DNA sequence: TTTTTTTTTTTTTTTT
C-alpha cells in the first residue's frame, strides 16, 4: 500500500519456465512460474493457439516438461501435424503435395515424439488431475473454456483450488468482448483488462494477461504487438516488442 | 480416460494425411484461401440486398454440375420453387424469372429440367438439428447451405456451439449466412462502406466459432452498382485476408463473372 | 420428415410458372421494379408530413377501379370516414374534405350517393375499425374477404427491439403463406448532422426507426422526398433502394400535386 | 370484428361531412389561411425557444376560443400555479398587465373593481384550470372531456411530465405518451394544443437570437413531429418584438412556411397584426 | 384535482393582496428590468471560472440578510463554514478579512472580534449549510422548520456526481420545491467550453447557450443573470452584467457597470459609459 | 447537518488561530500568498518544459528546508527513480546522465550520507505505481500524517468527459475539509493553429484538456512557458491563471534553468 | 441475485 522512506535502505542501491520469442516478455514477467494462471486474450484469429503451440513445443523439447494439452478447438491430429510442420520449418496443412511427399515419414514423427512428453486430449477437473497425479504434467494448457456467471466464476475458483494444490503452470486462453463504440482490436486498437467475456474473474483470480494485436486489414498483417496487462510479481506491465510470423516457417520471432 | 498420448498416434495421423472444393468466379479467392475444405463453418455476410443468395445460389450449382457432390439446401428466407426456377434460368443462362414471355415461349421444360436434375444432387427443405442431421446420414450429403440464421444472447450461443459440434461430428461442409449490423456514425454498407469483424448481430461468437468470413460491398446507389468487391475477414488455415477480386453481375445474363 | 427431392419436383413447378400490379404516376417505377407481385413486402418511406398516405391513397384507388381487385385498408392512424371522404374526393376529381362550401353542396343536390356508389358500389374496399388481435383480423381479411391488396398505414404505434423484430418476421411468414400483396408504411429517424429529410436531403437505407430489421425482411423499399420550405413543394422525387427480383434502384421520375385536384402527375423535369 | 365494410357505411358519411370544422386561430391573418383552424381529434403544436412566448401567444389564444366562441377551455398550465395564470387573463380581457403592477393590483383592491372584472370575464362556466406520474393526468383529462366537457384543451409543458417519472430510457416514454395521447384526442375529439421546447443547436446561432427552426429541432425524441397533425414556429431577435410565424407541417391542407408577422405590445400583452 | 375557475374568487384575491420583490444591490440596472425576485423563483447566476459568481451571490444574501429582515439559507459547498463565516464578516466590516494575517491576529487580541460577531448574529437571520436525495430533504426542513425566506446554492454540479437526466431531474425537483412554497432559490452553475473564437475569462461577451449540463436549465430557470469581466485587459475590476432571460418582464440585455473595490471588497455601481 | 450562525461562537475564533510559501521565485508569493489547508493548485505547462523538475524542485524545498511531511505520487516513473532524482536533486548532479558519476559516489562510502540526511527524519514518502488510489491518499492522510500530496501525469487514471469530471470532483470533496494541500500535474490541449507550445505560444486558460471542469474545481493556476526553440532555451515564465483568493493574473517573474546541477534559479529577465 | 448484443436522443471533446 504505502512505502515508507525508510525502506528505501538499500532498494537503491539495487525465474522458472522461460517464453520462446518475443525476449520483452521473459525480460519483463521473469518468465511463468509454477501455481500460476496465464491467460493469453487477444481476438479472433490474432495468433493465440499459433503462439501456445509455439510455447508447447518449445517446452516439451527443450524442456523436457511434460506438457498436457487440451486442444478442444480442433482435432488431436491436426494438432500434433502443426506441431510436426513447426519443428521441421516447413508449413505442413496448408501445403497439398507435400504432405504425400513426405510419406521419411516416421523419422519426421519420431524425432519429436521419441518420448513420453505430450499428452494430447480429445469431469475435465478430473481428466486434469489424472493428467497432474498419473503423468507428471508441469505444464498444462488449456485452449477453449468458454464451452466449458456462477458456474463460470465456481469453475475459476475450482481451477485456482487445484492449481494451489498442485503447484502446476496453467494457461488457459479466452476471448475478447465486442467493442461498442469505434474500431475493433482487430484493426490497431490495444486491449484494456475490462475487455473480457463470461464474468470479471478472468482478470482476478489470474496471475498475468498477454495479448497480442495486429492490423489485420491493413497493410502489414503479420507484424504483432505483444501486450502484457498485469503481472502480480512484477508490476512491469505495458508494450513487450514486436514480432513476425514468418509466413515460410511459421515460427513466431522477434525483429 | 479421454487420454491420448502423442506416442500411440503414428497410425491415425498417417489416415488423416493420406484443397477441396473451389468457388466459382473472382478465381482471387481460392488464391488467397485455397477455396472449402472439410468440417468447417463458413460465414457469408453483408447488407441486404448486397447478393448473398445470388452468390451461394450460383456457388450451389457450380457444387452440383461439374463437381456432383450432394448438396442439401436450407431456404428458410423464400420458397422451395422460385430457389429451382433461379438454379434452372442461371444453367440455361437466360433470366427467367423476371421475364414473362420467355416462360410461356418455353412450355422444352422438360429438357432444361432434366439435365440438371437428372442425378439425385439436391435435396431441399419446406428439430432443425435432427433434421440437417437426417439430411447428413441418410442423404450423404456434403454441402449444407443454411441461408438465415436471425429467424432461428444465449439462443444463438448455444445453437452455435451445438452446430460446431454437429460439422465436428460428421465433417461436413457448412455455410450460414447471416447479415449485417446497423451503422451508428458514417456512411452504409450499401453505399460502399467496408466491412469490418464488428459488423455481426445478435453476439460476437459469431466471429468466435466460425473458420472464415466473406464480406461483398457494392455501391448500389452509385454509378455502376453492379461490380462488387468480395473481402475475406478471416482464415484459420491461411491467414491470407483482404480484397480478394471483382466480380461483374451481367445483368442480361445472371452470371457472377470476373473482370 | 421434411426433406425434398429435386427429381420429385417436376409438377409442382409446372403448376407455379403457369409482372402483377402496375403503379400510377412517375412511370419509371413499373419500368424499373415491374410492379407488384403476390406475397411481397413493401415499405413506403418519407418524412414527416410528406405524403407517404397521399401516395398510397392514389394505389389504392387504382387499384380498386383499374384492377377490381380486393383491397383491405389498415388506417391506424386515422379514422374510417374521413379516410373514405378522401377516396370520395380523389376519385371524383374534386378536393372534397379541404373544401367546406362544397361538403354542403354537395349534399343537398342529391348527387353523393350518385357517388357513393360509383366507387363503392362493388364490394372492393375493406377498412378497419381499431398486436395478436391486429394479426387475427389481418388473416380474417385474407381468408373470410380474400383480399389481394393489404395496406398498413402506420407500424410505429403498433408497438405499445425483440417485439419488432418477431413481429416482423410474423408479417413475412403471413405474407407468405397467404401470398397476399402487403403494404407497410413506416417513417424515418432524426438524422443528426446536415439538413433534415423535410427540405430536400437523400434518404439512406440506414433512416429507418425501431431497428433495422425492416430492411432486412422487406422485398422494396420506395423513398419519396419533396424541398417542402423551398421554391416549389410539388416536384417530388421517388427513389428505389433496394429489390430483391429486379435490382435495378435510384430515381425513378419526377411527379406533381396539382394543388386544385390532388393527382400526383409524372411532369417533365430532367435536372 | 373491426372489418367495417365500405359498402355498409353510407349514412354515416352522410353524417360526417354534413356536420366539427372551423375554430380559427387570433393575432394574424396568414394563419388561419393555411391551416384553417383547430378541428376535433387533431394536435395542434406551438413552439420557441426559451423565453420567447409560447405562453403569451397560447394565453391570448385561449382568452378568444373562450370568450367570442362559447367553447370551454381547459388550460391545463404547469409552468405556473392556478392563482398566476387565473391573474393574468384577466388583466390581458382588460388590456392592462395587472401582475407586472403593484399600482393597479392594490387599486382594483380598493375601488371594488376587481369584482367587476371577475365576474365579467367568468360569468360563464368558460374556463377549467388545473394545478400541478403520468397515470392520474390523463384520468383528469377524461374526466375534463366525459365530466365537464370540454371543447379545448390546451396542455403546456410537456417536458415536466417527462422528467418527474423515473424512467431509465426516455425515448420509450415520450413515444408511449404520445401514442397514448393521440389515441385520447382521437377517441373523444376534442382540439387538444400541446406545448414543448427545442433543443440545442449544434453550432451557429441561437435560437433566441434570430436562428431560423427547423422541424428536427423538436426536443426529447421524433415521435413529436410524426404523431402531430399541425406545428406552428414562433421566431423573434431579442425590434426585439416583431415576432413571426412558421408552419413547419400541415397535414390537412399543404401550404407551409411563413405565414406572418405579429408584434407584441409591451403595453397590453396582445399579439397586434403587424405590417413589415 | 381538477378546479372550476368561479371558486378561485376567494383565492385570486388572497394572492392580489400578498410576492414581494426583493430588491437586488451593487447595481440600480438589474431592479430596472427584473423588479426583484418573488415567491417561487428560481434565478440562475453564471459567468466565466473565476469572474465573481460566489462573491456577487455572497454580496446579495449579506444585503437581503442584515438590511432587508429576511431569514436567509446558504448552501455553500466550494468552501467551508468557517470560511464563508469569516469572509461574509469581513464583508461586513468593509474589509478584506482572510487575506491579511495581521488583521485576523489584530481583531483577536482587542477583543473587537465579539463586537464583529454580535452585530451580525444577533439577530438570527443567516442559516448555514455543512457538507442527493437527502439534500432536498435538508433543503425541506430548512424551509419548513427554521422557517428561511431565500435559500441560496453553489456549485451544482456536485449534486448530479447519464449527467444530462440526472441533472433533469434535479432542476424538476427544485423547480417543484421553489413553486407551491413561495421560497426564493438562486442556482449557480457554470459554462462550457466555447468552441472556436476567445475565452470568457479573456471578455467574450456571453450568449444563453452556454449553460453545460443540459438544455433543460434555462428551460426551467425564471431569471437569468450573467456577468462578465477582463482581467487580463485594461480595466480588470469592472464588471457587466447581461440578462439573458426574464420570464416575468420581458426585457434582456445590459444592466448596467459595477467597479469592485480591492480594498474593502464592495463591488459598488460604476459610470462607465461604453 | 443544517447548523445555525449561533453555534460558531467559538468555532470561527478557533479558525483565526497560515500560506506555505513557494520557493524558486518570490514573484509568485506576492499576488498568491502561499497556499492554505484544502488549496487544490493546478501545474502545467507544454511537452516536456520542466513540470516534473519544478514540482519535484518545490517538493525538495517544502520537504527537507521547511519541516513539512510531503506524500509524492508520481506514476511517471516508479519509486526508485524519483528517489535518485530527489537525491541527485538535493546533492546538486545530474545522476542519470552519466554512469560514472553513479559509480563514483557508491564506491568512496558517501551514497549512504545522502539517504540520511534525506530520508532520515520521516519527511518524505512515496507511492508505488481508480477509487483505489483515494483510499491510499486517506490513509496517508490520516495515519501517517501528511501535509502536502503531490499527484502527477493524471492521464493515467484516466468518453474522457465523465470520469475525468467524477475523478476532480472526489479529489476536491477529499481536499476540503482536511486541511491538506493537494498538488495536481496536468497537461495542455495540442495546437490547432499558430505557434506550438515549445516555441513560447501565450496560454489561455481554456487550454486544460479533457474536460473544462479542471478550472473549476482549480483554486490556483500556475503555466510554464521555455522557448526550447528560440534564443535561450532555458528561460521559464511563470504565469498566474486563476487565482480564488485574490484575483491577479499574468506574469509572475522569471526564473533561468541550469544545465550542469539539474537546479534552476530564480532570474531577473526583462521584457 | 450476474455478464453480453440492438437501438433512438441529448451533451461535452477528440486526432492525423
Ligand atoms: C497471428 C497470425 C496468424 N496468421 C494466420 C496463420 C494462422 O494459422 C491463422 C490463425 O491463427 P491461429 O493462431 O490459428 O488463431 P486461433 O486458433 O488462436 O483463433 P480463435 O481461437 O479465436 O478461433 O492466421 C497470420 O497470417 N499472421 C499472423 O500474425
Ligand atoms: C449481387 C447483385 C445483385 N443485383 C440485383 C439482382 C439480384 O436478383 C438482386 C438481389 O440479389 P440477392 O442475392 O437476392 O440479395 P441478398 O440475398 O443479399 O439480400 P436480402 O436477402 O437481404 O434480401 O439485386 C445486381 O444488380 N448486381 C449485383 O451485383
Ligand atoms: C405528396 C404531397 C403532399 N402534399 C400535401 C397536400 C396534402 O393535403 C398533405 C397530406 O400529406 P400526408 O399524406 O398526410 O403526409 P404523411 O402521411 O406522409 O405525413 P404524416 O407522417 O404526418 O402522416 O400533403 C403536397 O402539397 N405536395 C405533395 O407533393
Ligand atoms: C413575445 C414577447 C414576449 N415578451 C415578454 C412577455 C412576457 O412577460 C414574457 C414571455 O413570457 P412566457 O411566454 O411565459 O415565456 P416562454 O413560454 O416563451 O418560455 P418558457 O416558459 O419556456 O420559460 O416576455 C416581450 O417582451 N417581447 C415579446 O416579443
Ligand atoms: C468580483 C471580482 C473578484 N476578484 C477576486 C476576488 C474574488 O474572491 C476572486 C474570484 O473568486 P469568486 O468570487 O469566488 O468567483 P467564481 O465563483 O466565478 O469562481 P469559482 O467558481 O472558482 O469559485 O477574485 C477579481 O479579481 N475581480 C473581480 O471583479
Ligand atoms: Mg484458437
Ligand atoms: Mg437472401
Ligand atoms: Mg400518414
Ligand atoms: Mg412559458
Ligand atoms: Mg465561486
Amino acid at each position: 500500500g504505502v512505502v515508507s522512506a525508510l525502506s528505501l535502505r538499500e532498494r537503491i542501491r539495487e525465474v522458472g519456465l522461460l517464453f520462446s520469442g518475443c525476449t520483452g516478455i521473459n525480460d519483463k514477467t521473469l518468465g511463468a512460474r509454477g501455481g500460476e494462471v496465464i491467460m493469453v486474450t487477444s481476438g479472433s484469429g490474432m495468433g493465440k493457439s499459433t503462439f501456445v503451440r509455439q510455447q508447447a513445443l518449445q517446452w516439451g523439447t527443450a524442456m523436457g516438461k511434460k506438457v498436457g494439452l487440451a486442444m478442444l478447438q480442433e482435432s488431436v491430429e491436426e494438432t500434433a501435424e502443426d506441431l510436426i510442420g513447426l519443428h521441421n520449418r516447413v508449413r505442413l496443412r496448408q501445403s497439398d503435395s507435400l504432405k504425400r511427399e513426405i510419406i521419411k515419414f516416421d523419422q519426421w514423427f519420431d524425432e519429436l515424439f521419441g518420448n513420453d512428453t505430450f499428452h494430447l486430449y480429445d469431469r475435465l477437473l478430473a481428466k486434469l488431475a489424472y493428467m497432474r497425479s498419473g503423468l507428471g504434467c508441469d505444464v498444462i494448457i488449456l485452449d477453449h473454456i468458454s464451452i466449458v456467471r456462477k458456474m463460470i466464476d465456481n469453475l475459476m475458483t475450482k481451477l485456482k483450488g487445484f492449481a494451489k494444490s498442485t503447484g502446476v503452470v496453467l494457461v488457459v486462453i479466452c476471448h475478447l468482448k465486442n467493442p461498442d463504440k469505434g474500431k475493433a482490436h482487430e484493426e490497431g486498437r490495444p486491449v484494456s483488462i475490462t475487455d473480457l467475456r463470461g464474468s470479471g474473474a478472468l482478470r482476478q483470480l489470474s496471475d498475468t494477461i498477454i495479448a497480442l494485436e495486429r492490423n489485420q486489414q491493413g497493410d502489414m498483417p503479420n507484424l504483432v504487438l505483444v501486450r502484457i496487462l498485469k503481472c502480480r510479481f512484477t508490476g512491469d506491465t505495458g508494450i513487450a516488442g514486436y514480432m513476425e510470423y514468418n509466413k515460410e516457417t511459421g515460427w513466431l520471432e522477434p525483429s
